[PDB]
């Protein structure tokens, strides 16, 4: 595995721990890519929408100002802190339901396949206004695309959603694809409320989903971090934030292209050398906390960049905190005596999705 996707359990890899904040890797005499590995340079390259570029409808990430800017400004307004507060209770419920699916399932139980990989498609689908009654097909289409062929039909995806548009364009309601529409309406390209609701899905699945499992195997394998979790929301709201620092599920953001000769520090990316910026290992940096190899759900909350920086800074920070707050209180509230069925297991890591997790877990209720 290369160095920046390697990870020694719920660590990074001590290379990139101990690599040059810009590592130079130059493949000529002349590809070079660079590795930003600190919290300074990698908020300095994601920054600089400037001069890097994140260009190889929708797929936000893959765009660049100005044509990102205006993209993002519509889908923005729909992503603020009172907006997200609304889909708790909904949230609740919808963990509510795999937690009552834990009991059912009694022991020995795939966290991962009951719960971790169901939540995150479900808040959001709400998010954007799928009915609760069509859900699993609009999730079993987009599985689908994914072509786990080429007779792949995400067309069913497509005029689904194009249905679920116009139906809200004639009919603004609760949901992004209704916000969006109120506010701009034919503006608003079918293909581009459609592209948006791809990428919502994309981002908001493994992400979440990754740090449903890894944070409970930590939680369980650091049984002193449990408490943030029976007490203040704000104590648990700095337990979410130490557990994704910590745990950094993405690996790295979108490759950033130079668009001009850039100087970081005593070194010079040229124009057309990308960089990768090591989010994990930049969350592990000492300068942005101190003891950072250390899970202290006690810390207080920090600027950590596993949410991004910048244009492209996660649109659903608030949601995936929120998210994943509500679930860790709630399992040690209805599974208060969970534990590690094997205790001897290898934790089976996702090695494949491009942000970590925990294939398979076995629980004990
Ligand atoms: C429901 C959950 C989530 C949604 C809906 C979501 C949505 C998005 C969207 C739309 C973007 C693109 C922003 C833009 O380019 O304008 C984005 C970027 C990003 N998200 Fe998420 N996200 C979610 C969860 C997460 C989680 C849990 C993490 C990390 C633990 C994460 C990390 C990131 C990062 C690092 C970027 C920036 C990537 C880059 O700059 O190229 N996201 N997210």
């Amino acid at each position: 595995r290369p160095v920046h996707i390697r990870r020694e359990g719920l660590d990074p890899a001590a290379e990139l721990l101990a690599a040059g904040a810009l590592t130079e890797v130059t493949v000529g005499s002349a590809v070079t890519t660079w590795m930003a590995t600190t919290h300074a340079v990698v908020r300095q390259v994601m920054g600089d929408h400037t001069r890097f570029s994140t260009r190889r409808v929708g797929n936000l990430m893959d765009y660049d100002p100005p044509e990102h800017t205006r993209l993002r400004q519509k889908l923005t307004p729909g992503f603020t802190l009172r907006k997200m507060q609304r889909l708790q209770p909904y949230i609740e419920q919808i963990v509510s339901e795999r937690l009552d699916a834990m009991e059912q399932a009694g022991s020995p139980a795939d966290l991962i396949e009951l719960v971790a990989n169901e939540v995150p498609g479900a808040v959001l689908c709400e998010l954007i206004g799928v009915p609760r009654d069509d859900r699993s097909m609009f999730m079993q289409l987009c599985h689908a695309h994914l072509d786990p062929r080429r007779a792949a039909a995400g067309e069913a995806f497509s005029r689904y959603l194009l249905a679920m548009i116009a139906r809200e364009r004639k009919e603004p309601g609760e949901g992004l694809i209704g916000a969006v529409v109120a506010e701009y309406g034919d503006e608003a390209t079918d293909e581009e409320l459609r592209g948006f609701c791809v990428q919502v899905m994309l981002a908001g699945d493994d992400n979440i989903s990754g740090m449903i499992g890894l944070g409970v195997l930590a939680l369980l394998k650091h049984p002193d971090q449990i408490e943030a979790f029976r007490g203040d929301e704000q104590s648990a709201q700095r337990a979410v934030d130490e557990l994704i620092r910590y745990l950094t599920v993405p690996y790295a953001p979108t490759p950033r292209i130079a668009k001009e000769d850039v100087t970081i520090g005593d070194q010079v990316v040229k124009k057309g050398e990308s960089v990768i910026c090591s989010l994990p290992a930049a969350n592990r940096d000492p300068a942005l906390v101190p003891d950072p190899e250390r899970l202290d759900v006690t810390r207080e909350s920090v600027s950590h960049v596993a949410f991004g920086h910048g244009v492209h800074h996660c649109l659903g920070a608030a949601l995936a905190r929120l998210e994943l707050r509500t679930f860790y209180t709630m399992l040690w509230r209805r599974f208060p005596t969970l534990a590690l069925a094997d205790p001897g297991q290898e934790n089976n890591f996702r090695l494949t999705t491009p942000a970590y997790g925990l294939t398979s877990l076995m629980v004990e209720w």
